[PDB]
């Protein structure tokens, strides 16, 4: 029975990560909606082209047009395994994959908001030299200064606060209804945690009895 697999998690959960361990470890192929999409805008495919200007004004592919692109490289899969990453994002999408494919295990990612919003909130830079800290891995020498100048650090927009906050509001609103509908189907498994590398080792058990490991 070839696996049919979706992992869903917010940004900064770690599901970047748990979704490179899972193709490492596991004999499956790996369809994420944002590496789909960057192939085929580099390529400067027709929907490529399309989809390029929805994401370069900061907008989601509307859900037709995400699902054809998706459904369409799908078809090339239907031999493998797969794990389905970043698609579907929405309760339209889901409700139309229901409509091609069994689906039949949801990996969710659930670490708490605060975890999340302080992950993506981290990094401050030096303008002039380009220098990078971040306060939870490599803080500065004195709070908001640079080590070698003493010169202010800046935050750059897409990791302010105020920003932050409405990405994760925007995904939460987006992606609630899409848990939901996979609770209610039997399918989801939720794996709760706050770091990455104590939550992989349950993923890769619960994974273990469904997918072949290379
Ligand atoms: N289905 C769809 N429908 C409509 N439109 C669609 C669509 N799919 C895509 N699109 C559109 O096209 C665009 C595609 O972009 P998108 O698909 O959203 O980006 P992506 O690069 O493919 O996302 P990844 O799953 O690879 O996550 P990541 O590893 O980069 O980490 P993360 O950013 O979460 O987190 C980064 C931060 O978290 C921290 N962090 C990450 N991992 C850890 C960890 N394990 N432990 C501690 N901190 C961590 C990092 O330090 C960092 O600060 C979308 O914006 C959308 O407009
Ligand atoms: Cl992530
Ligand atoms: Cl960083
Ligand atoms: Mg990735
Ligand atoms: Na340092």
């Amino acid at each position: 029975r070839l696996l049919r697999a979706v992992i869903m998690g917010a940004p900064g959960s770690g599901k970047g990560t748990v979704s490179s361990r899972i193709t490492t470890h596991f004999e499956l192929k790996h369809l994420s909606s944002g590496d789909l999409l960057r192939d085929n805008m580099l390529r400067g495919t027709e929907i490529g082209v399309l989809a390029k200007a929805f994401i370069d004004q900061g907008k989601l592919i509307p859900d037709d047009v995400m699902t054809r692109l998706a459904l369409h490289e799908l078809k090339n899969l239907t031999q493998y395994s797969w794990l389905l990453d970043g698609f579907p994002r929405t309760l339209p999408q889901a409700e139309a994959l229901d409509r091609a494919y069994q689906i039949d295990t949801v990996i969710n990612l659930n670490v708490p908001f605060e975890v999340i919003k302080q992950r993506l909130t981290a990094r401050w830079i030096h303008p002039a030299s380009g220098r990078v800290y971040n306060i939870e891995f490599n803080p500065p020498k004195t709070v908001g200064i640079d080590d070698l100048t003493g010169e202010p650090l800046i935050q750059r927009e897409d990791d302010k606060p105020e920003t932050v906050i409405k990405r994760l509001k925007a995904y939460e609103d987006q992606t609630k209804p899409v848990l939901e509908y996979y609770q209610k189907k039997g399918v989801l498994e939720t794996f709760s945690g706050t770091e990455t590398n104590k939550i992989w080792p349950y993923v890769y058990a619960f994974l273990q009895t469904k997918v072949p490991q290379r």
